[PDB]
């Protein structure tokens, strides 16, 4: 019942903004306390894995060198003295613009016939 408001030490509610020219970022709310850097991991089935940091005086961290087609899940977290924050991973995949790719279907069943 009785839910307040309230936000942890380290990144929460990831979401995912709209990318741009084909460019996949990070989006996390900065917590009551900024910490001091950020653990970001970027991995997938078959892709190479990604290690970086970013200050905390960042509130986002634009990853580039992506497989369009391939979904990276990315692990932010909040390192805040000798102790670590909770981590917030989320799925956002590196391809999101393409002609007659989304929305159309691309279907073309082939029926001939004979006799």
């Amino acid at each position: 019942g009785s839910s307040g408001s309230s936000g942890p030490d380290g990144p929460t509610q990831l979401r995912a903004l709209n990318l741009t020219e084909g460019f996949a970022v990070l989006h996390w709310k900065p917590p009551q306390n900024p910490v001091d850097t950020y653990d970001i991991q970027v991995t997938a089935p078959g892709a190479p894995p990604l290690q970086a940091e970013t200050p905390g005086s960042a509130v986002d961290y634009p990853l580039h060198d992506l497989v369009l087609h391939t979904n990276y899940t990315a692990t932010v977290r909040g390192l805040r003295g000798p102790n670590l924050t909770s981590p917030a991973s989320i799925t956002f995949t590196t391809g999101l613009e393409a002609p007659r790719d989304l929305e159309a279907k691309e279907v073309t069943p082939s029926g001939p016939s004979s006799g």
